C-alpha cells in the first residue's frame, strides 16, 4: 500500500526541478564504450568523469580475455563462492592479487562495494570499536552499521583526533581503523604512515580501501602501503576492480586466518553470488598488463600532471589532490549543476559534487584523468572549462 | 596491528576440523562451466547445489550476447549508474523488466544483495518501521540495518503476529514489509494474500523478494506476485539475474515516482559501479528466452515433481517446498557435513545446512533441480544418497 511512502518521497524534489530546468545530467545513456570519447545521444563526448584510470576497458587482450571464459564457463556461476559458484579461476585471481599486494592470501567479492560490507561487518563485534575517517567512502559507512561494533568517526586525516578517541577506548576491547588510500572526492592521501604509528601503540588492525590507489600509486600500482613501505603495518587491503582494472568485483588481501574466517563469516560473500566469469579473466588480464607494461601508469601520471599544471595555469581554485582525480572548486549549488549540463552541451563530461553531499561553498566538479586521453583532448577540455566558467560567472 | 584481532577470530575452529576431518566441501573449485555436470579435480560431478533453474548459464546464443557485448562496450563501465556508468543497454533492461514483472519503472543493482539493500536502507526513515519475516534472506536482514527505522522481525509465515505487532505501531509513521517470495531453505512460498490483506489494512508498503520465483513461478516466469494475482499490492518487486537468468546483477521495480526517489537516494546505486555490458546483454537474452520459449519452465517443473515424488518415494524427510528447491532433512550437523563431503566423493553435488544457520535438529541437505536435468541424472543422484544415507545411519 502506498499512502505513507507517498509522504516518504513527497519532499525530494531536486531531480524534478533539475529536468523542468534542462540541467539534469545524471544517469547520461551512453551508446558506446568507455573510452577517452563517448557516445551520447548519437554526439561524441569527452569523458573527464570516469574511473577508468589506465584505459584498459577497451583493450583487445582484455576484451579477449572475457569473451574466451564466456566460451568455456559460460555466463555466470549460478551461486555464492560459499557452495557451487567458485572456479579454478576465482582462485587463480585470489593468488595474484596476493601476490600483487605482497599478502598471505585474498578472497573475493562481485563488487567492491560488498568487499567493504565483509570485512566491516564481521571481525569487530558486540563491545569493540570501528574507528573511521569522517570522508571514507559510502560502502565503509554502511559496512561498519552492518557490525555490531560501536562505529567512531575522527576528523579528515586528523591524526590527533584519531589518537584523542582511540585514547579513551577500553584496552580490553578490539579496534579496527579504516580508511580510504585515496579519497575521491578531493584526490587526497591517507596519512598513512601516522595512522599505522597510533594503530601499532593501540594494536589496532588497519584496512585500507585502495579503490582508487590499485594501478595509480605504489610500486607498478600496488597501492597505498605499497606507495609508504608500510606493507606490514596494514593487516587487510581492499580493493576494486571496476576502475583501473576495467572490470566488476573486489576482494580483501591479509593474513591466511584472517581471510578464513572472512570468506566463511562474511555475509556479503557467503550470501551473493560470484563474480562472473568474464569479469574474473578480464580482472586477471587487466592485472598482468598494469605489472608488464609501464607504459600505463606513465602514461595516466604525464597526463595528470600536464592537466593540474595547465588547470593551475589558468587559475582554477583546485583541491588537495594528490592524484589523477583534479577537484575543480565552484563552491555554489546552481553554478555546479549549469556548469555541469552547459559542458555537456559542449560535449565535456565531467562530475558534480553537490549539497547535501557537500556543503554549498565546497561544491566542485570532478576532472578525472586517464592514461590513454592525448594532451590535445585535455586541452579542448579545459578551453571549453575556461569558456563555461566564464559564461557561468565562477 | 594484529593482537587484539587475533583474538577475535582465534575461537573460529569448524574450517580447520572439518578440513583436519577430510570432511571440507565449501568452495569447492569448479573447472567447467556450471550445468548439470561439473568438473572437479578433473572427474565429472552432478549438479545439484545451483541456482541455475532453467540452465541457461550454457546458453550459446546468451554467451553469444554477452561477447557482443563485450566486442561493443568493453569490459566495464568504470562508474556508477548514477554518473558515468549509464548504457543505453542498462535503460533497455529496465524497461523490459518493468514490462515483465507489470510495473511502471525499475532500477538496476550491479548485485542481488546490493538491490535489497538499496530500497531497505533509504525509504523508511526514523520514526519509520521495517517489518521482516524472520526466514528473510540475509540481504533483506542487512538492507533493513542501514536504514534509519526500526526493524521488527515476525515469525515465518505467521500473520496473526505480522498483524500483532503492526497492530501496535503508531498511526503517524510508515511501515515496509518486506518477504521472500520463495524462500530458499525450505523452498516456500510467503502466504501474498494474508500479507497484503493486512498491508492494506495498515497502509504498509510491501516489497517482495522474488530471487528464487522469477523465472520459476507466476505467468511466464514473472514472479510471485504474478503467481498469486497480486501486481496492484505489492508496492516493489525486486529480483536478481544471478539464478534462472543465468548472469549477475538484480534489480528493484515499481511506480516510477519511487523508483526516481530510490536510484537518486539509495548508496548501492550511488556508489556502486554499474552491471558489466556482458551481463546486462545476458540478462536481457535469457529475459527473451524464458518468456518466447515456455519449454524451459515445463521441464524445470516436471524434473521437480519427478525428484520429489522420487525421494518421497524412498522415505526421505522433506521439508514444506513448493518449488525445485528440495529439503533434505538430516538434523544432525555431523551427518550433514559427513553426507555432504560422501556425496561429493560419489559425484553428487548437494549444499549442506548447518548450526550457527539452522538448530543442529534441523540441519538438512538442499538438492536444487535445473530444467536441463535428466530423469537418468536425477536417478542416479538419489540412488547415491539412498546409499550414502544408509552408509551414514540418518
Ligand atoms: C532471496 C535472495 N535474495 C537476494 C539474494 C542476493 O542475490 P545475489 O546472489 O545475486 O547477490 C539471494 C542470494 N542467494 C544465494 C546467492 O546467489 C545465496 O547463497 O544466498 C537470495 O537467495
Ligand atoms: C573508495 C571506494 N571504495 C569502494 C567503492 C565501491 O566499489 P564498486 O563501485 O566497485 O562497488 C568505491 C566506488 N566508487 C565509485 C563507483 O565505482 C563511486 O561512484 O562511489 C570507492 O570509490
Amino acid at each position: 500500500s502506498k499512502g505513507k511512502l507517498g509522504e516518504k518521497i513527497s519532499q525530494f524534489k531536486i531531480v524534478e526541478e533539475l529536468k523542468a530546468k534542462g540541467l539534469y545530467a545524471y544517469f547520461r545513456p551512453i551508446q558506446s564504450k568507455q573510452d577517452t570519447e563517448v557516445k551520447i545521444d548519437g554526439r561524441r563526448v569527452l569523458m573527464f568523469g570516469s574511473n577508468s584510470y589506465l584505459g584498459l576497458t577497451t583493450d583487445t587482450r582484455i576484451i579477449k580475455a572475457a569473451q574466451d571464459a564466456l566460451e568455456k564457463y559460460g555466463t555466470g556461476c549460478a551461486g555464492s563462492r560459499f557452495l557451487n559458484g567458485t572456479l579454478d579461476i576465482h582462485v587463480e585471481l585470489e593468488e595474484k592479487l596476493s601476490a600483487y599486494v605482497g599478502k598471505e592470501a585474498a578472497i573475493l567479492f562481485s563488487t567492491g562495494f560488498q568487499s567493504n560490507l565483509g570485512p566491516l561487518s564481521c571481525l569487530m563485534g558486540r563491545n569493540d570499536y570501528i574507528l573511521l575517517d569522517e570522508r571514507d567512502h559510502a560502502s565503509i559507512i554502511d559496512g561498519s552499521r552492518l557490525s555490531f561494533s560501536k562505529v567512531i568517526k575522527y576528523g579528515h586525516n586528523n591524526m590527533e583526533d584519531l589518537r584523542a578517541k582511540l585514547s579513551r577506548l577500553p584496552e580490553d576491547s578490539a579496534k579496527l581503523i579504516c580508511t580510504d588510500g585515496i579519497f575521491s572526492m578531493e584526490g587526497d592521501i591517507v596519512n598513512l604512515p601516522e595512522l599505522t604509528s597510533i594503530a601499532n601503540e593501540f594494536d589496532a588492525a588497519v584496512m585500507v580501501d585502495d579503490a582508487h590507489s590499485l594501478g595509480v600509486i605504489g610500486h607498478k600500482g600496488a597501492g597505498t602501503a605499497s606507495h609508504f613501505g608500510l606493507n606490514d603495518d596494514v593487516d587487510l587491503i581492499m580493493g576494486t576492480f571496476s576502475k583501473s582494472l576495467a572490470s566488476l568485483g573486489g576482494f580483501v588481501a591479509g593474513d591466511a586466518d584472517v581471510i578464513d574466517f572472512l570468506k566463511h563469516n562474511a555475509r556479503s560473500v557467503m550470501f551473493s553470488a560470484s563474480m562472473t566469469p568474464a569479469s574474473v579473466a578480464s580482472t586477471l588480464k587487466a592485472l598482468e598488463i598494469i605489472q608488464n607494461e609501464p607504459e600505463h601508469i606513465e602514461k595516466l601520471w604525464k597526463n595528470t600532471d600536464y592537466a593540474k599544471a595547465q588547470l593551475l595555469d589558468h587559475g582554477f581554485d583546485l583541491g588537495a589532490t594528490e592524484s589523477p582525480i583534479l577537484p575543480i572548486f565552484i563552491r555554489s549549488n546552481e553554478k555546479t549543476f549549469w556548469v555541469t549540463k552547459m559542458l555537456q552541451d559542449d560535449g565535456v563530461f565531467v562530475n558534480p559534487v553537490v549539497s547535501p553531499a557537500v556543503p554549498a561553498e565546497e561544491s566542485l566538479i570532478r576532472f578525472s584523468l586517464m592514461a590513454t586521453h592525448t594532451y590535445d583532448q585535455i586541452d579542448e577540455a579545459i578551453e571549453k572549462m575556461v569558456k563555461v566558467f566564464k559564461q557561468a560567472e565562477v
